[PDB]
């Protein structure tokens, strides 16, 4: 069955990557529907999200790979609206994790880059 959540990524999830205080954090403006939706959900609401980062060639500079990150589960901070542009922008906690686990400080990490889909996996 369906929640009826159905979002796109407008912009590019990145915010605070702190590991020895535990603080992963990424802001993004996402799409969704038209108004009449007073938002889609708030602080505690989980999504389901998958921003599908192919920028490995260029950065490996090579390994073509045929394997995209896949995200999962997140976590929804505040209000996130429903307006008529269809246009939602929320910060979520957490991050792109088993994929971008890897700060390794001289090898700039891999960035974030938008047009994928989100989808709900909230409750109530």
């Amino acid at each position: 069955g369906a929640f009826g959540g159905t979002l796109t990524v407008k912009t590019q999830p990145t915010v605070t990557y702190n590991a020895v205080k535990d603080s992963y954090q990424f802001t993004v403006t996402l799409t969704g529907a038209t108004a009449s939706v007073t938002g889609f959900l708030k602080a505690g609401d989980q999504v389901k999200f998958t921003n599908t980062y192919w920028l490995q060639q260029q950065t490996k500079q090579a390994l073509y790979n045929g394997a995209t990150p896949i995200s999962f589960t997140a976590t929804v901070t505040a209000d996130a609206n429903s307006d008529s542009g269809g246009d939602v922008t929320v910060t979520l906690s957490g991050v792109p994790i088993y994929d971008t686990t890897n700060p390794q400080y001289n090898s700039v990490s891999r960035q974030v880059e938008a047009g994928d889909a989100v989808s709900v996996v909230g409750t109530a």
